[PDB]
């Protein structure tokens, strides 16, 4: 598709859609709960679709209503035996966390996944599975999709140290832990995204939190709810840098989740000097409106700790820091290349073949900046954020025209990106 190119200026308010990860939990918990829950403002994205469609596949009720979702719970050993395999698409959150809540299913299911899914290691989650007495088993040493798994009543509590500064890992041993009898342990490497934490407890469960260590105690039943998923910040992220090096504008992003865990591009932002505002903060939903303005901005490091907090915005930052004023380093990323593309080689060749001065390293890439960007063709491989990510550096194209191909995979986790990038360009 062809991409608007050479903006003058983005003015206006945007409610960016439901958090993904949030969302593909509500849908989860809302299975594995006694009861009925119901998700408002979720994200319909194809991966939660996705997510939503395996569900159903298990047996589970969930209808989607004048824009409310509502999940017959069955339990948390009420799934049974899909009629056919279990189709993932493009989701890693999908198949990863589901291979968790499945640790406890009494027979053997498949589980596979698009190109771009099909090459991405799973053996992160199924050898601390085995340990629990779960049958997994991929492609290669590294697992990667299409698997089998086989549950087993007798799941054996975990005790293991993450060796990656993965949340999908996390979660995944939760959700297994969470069906085991005995008292599973778990410590992070770095802290990751804390949602699944969270949604335990707001399902009624329970966990312990000291540190790094996380400690839940299983079998567990939980009580279906009422979820208000909040907007996600790697989708206001787009728009967040856009702002900032787009000229004349100034863009609000309202409804936007604050989760500590999840704010790593607003430190970087500051660092590098960008004008940012935070206003209207709901302290209880972590949610809060992010006014930007168009900005001058200095390179940053970004490392250590910092990176699971931003993992999924390298993507946009690394345009973000083609714009600004010297080096931009960004390590200890090497989680980057394994996700729905190599985000280092891919996001390096997308904006090198634009205007460039991007190094690819190991553990990430070194930007030097401010680079007036020209015309360039990108495929999206699909992968959602390269296609954003280009569509957000085509603007800043003062003379030339860029080319997307595959966009669709946008709608992965932003159906309506390109309405709301329309409805910025006359304001
Ligand atoms: O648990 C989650 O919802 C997510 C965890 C992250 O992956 P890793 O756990 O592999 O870092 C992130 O990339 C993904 O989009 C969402
Ligand atoms: O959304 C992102 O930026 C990366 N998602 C990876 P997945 O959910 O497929 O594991």
């Amino acid at each position: 598709m062809k991409l608007k190119t050479n903006i003058r200026h983005l003015h206006g308010i945007i409610r960016v859609p439901g958090d993904k990860s949030i969302s593909h939990r509500s849908i989860i918990f809302g299975s594995l709960a006694e009861g009925e829950t119901k998700v408002y403002d979720i994200l319909r994205g194809e991966d939660v679709l996705s997510t939503m469609q395996v569900f159903r596949d298990l047996g589970v009720e969930i209808e989607d209503k004048d824009g409310v979702i509502t999940v017959q719970g069955v339990g948390m050993a009420g799934l049974k035996a899909p009629q056919n395999a279990l189709n993932m698409g493009n989701s890693g959150t999908s198949i990863r966390l589901i291979s968790g809540v499945l640790a406890g299913a009494d027979f053997e299911v498949e589980m596979f996944g698009d190109d771009s899914l099909s090459k991405r290691p799973m053996d992160r989650v199924t050898l601390p599975l085995k340990k629990m007495g779960v049958s997994i088993s991929g492609q290669t040493e590294r697992d990667l999709p299409p698997l089998r798994l086989k549950g087993t009543k007798n799941l054996r509590p975990i005790h293991y140290e993450l060796p990656i500064a993965s949340a999908q890992v996390k979660s995944a041993l939760m959700f297994a832990a969470l069906q085991a009898k005995g008292e599973s342990v778990i410590i992070e490497k770095e802290y990751t995204r804390n949602h699944t934490e969270d949604m335990l407890q707001q399902f009624g469960g329970h966990l312990s939190v000291d540190g790094k260590k996380i400690t839940v105690q299983g079998p567990q039943k939980l009580t279906g709810q009422k979820v208000v998923v909040p907007g996600d910040i790697s989708s206001a992220a787009f728009w967040l840098v856009a702002g900032l090096i787009a000229p004349n504008s100034r863009l609000v992003l309202q409804n936007v989740g604050i989760n500590e865990t999840r704010t790593g591009i607003i430190d970087v932002i500051r660092a590098m000097g960008g004008k940012l505002e935070i206003t209207e903060i709901d302290p209880v939903a972590k949610s809060a409106t992010l006014i930007v303005e168009s900005s001058d901005l200095k390179g940053t490091e970004i490392c250590g700790a910092l990176i699971p907090r931003l993992i999924d915005e390298l993507p946009i930052i690394a345009l973000l820091a083609t714009q600004a004023q010297g080096v931009t380093v960004i390590k200890d990323a090497e989680e980057l290349k394994v996700k729905e593309t190599d985000r280092i080689q891919v996001v390096a060749d997308a904006l090198n073949s634009m205007g460039a001065d991007i190094t690819p390293t190991a553990d990430g890439m070194i930007i030097k900046g401010k680079s007036a960007l020209h015309g360039a063709r990108v495929n999206t491989f699909g992968d959602h954020r390269i296609g954003m990510m280009t569509a957000i550096a085509a603007l800043l194209v003062a003379d030339g025209e860029v080319e997307l191909d595959r966009a669709e995979a946008i709608n992965t986790s932003y159906p309506s990106f390109f309405d709301d990038l329309e409805s910025l360009i006359h304001g």
